[PDB]
């Protein structure tokens, strides 16, 4: 079951400038930073709150590492802004198979690595009324 | 202080079809529906989780009531998808004045009515790295 909003994925041209914007404006601090070469992003997670399923909700700021990447192509076309939304689950494999069985395109056969060792998959935006939708199970199991 | 992600605002051409998509695909149910004639939207709120500040996080699905509206103009230009993100606070007036004092454009002098009697304001997306950003204080005060 999808039990939380895990994060909002926000594309930006300059991760350090956009991180500073969120810190200066709202007081949000960096929870974690990492580079995901497979996905082609430099990322910062800003934790906004904890959630009733034992998880948390984040802003995921993403700068592309290369133009020929999901985020690089999106930024080139649309400019900075919201790129995707992510829902958390305790079993991304099972929820992804259930959604596959409804005819919504699941982009990965098997979940891939996301932030902080998480396991993630994505739903095609054209099957989701224009929203690129991520499913995520945190690496650390959560106590509701 | 901004203590949660309150909601993701998602623009759609047909509220009933998009509500059904979210119910069928994810099992999300309708928390509330309403029409906001001032804003020019028919809205459905789907509650995804509660939050550690005593509030909750929602998907806010929005169909325009007229083409000459914030959402109607946005849909015409961009098609369906994420329209805005909203942060919750216990004092939207005070947080909006603090952000105004940083030079970020605050769209309302005084907060306006949002979903479920809430009081809301918005930050200009061109001041927020391309994200239309809403600030919201729930009508019912929250116990962290
Ligand atoms: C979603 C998609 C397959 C798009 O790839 P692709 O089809 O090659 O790019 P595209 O430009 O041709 O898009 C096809 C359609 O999807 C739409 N689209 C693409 N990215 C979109 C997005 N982020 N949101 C909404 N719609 C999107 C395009 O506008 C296009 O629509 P049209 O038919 O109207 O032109 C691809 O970006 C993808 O696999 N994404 C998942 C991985 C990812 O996003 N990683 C970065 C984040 C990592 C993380 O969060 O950890
Ligand atoms: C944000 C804005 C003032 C845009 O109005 P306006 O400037 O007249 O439309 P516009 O098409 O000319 O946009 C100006 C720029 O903002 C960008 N923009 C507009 N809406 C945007 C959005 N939702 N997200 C990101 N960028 C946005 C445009 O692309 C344009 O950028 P360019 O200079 O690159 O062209 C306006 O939509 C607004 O006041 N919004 C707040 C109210 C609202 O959105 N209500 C609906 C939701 C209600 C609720 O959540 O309860
Ligand atoms: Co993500
Ligand atoms: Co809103």
């Amino acid at each position: 079951s999808l039990t939380r909003i895990d994060h909002i994925g926000i594309a930006c041209h300059d991760l350090d400038a956009t991180v500073e914007f969120y810190r200066a404006t709202y007081g949000f601090e960096v929870f974690h930073t990492e580079v995901n070469e497979e996905q082609g992003v430099r990322e910062a997670m800003l934790k906004i709150n904890d959630t009733s399923d034992g998880g948390a909700s984040y802003l995921q700021l993403l700068e592309p590492t290369r133009e020929d990447s999901a985020v690089g192509k999106w930024l080139a076309k649309n400019g900075e802004g919201v790129h995707h939304i992510a829902f958390g689950t305790a079993d991304v494999d099972a929820d992804a198979a259930d959604i596959r069985d409804k005819g919504v395109r699941v982009l990965y056969d098997e979940p891939r690595r996301g932030s902080m060792g998480s396991r993630i998959t994505f739903l095609h935006p054209k099957d989701c009324h224009g929203v690129l939708t991520e499913l995520v199970t945190s690496a650390a199991v959560e106590s509701p």
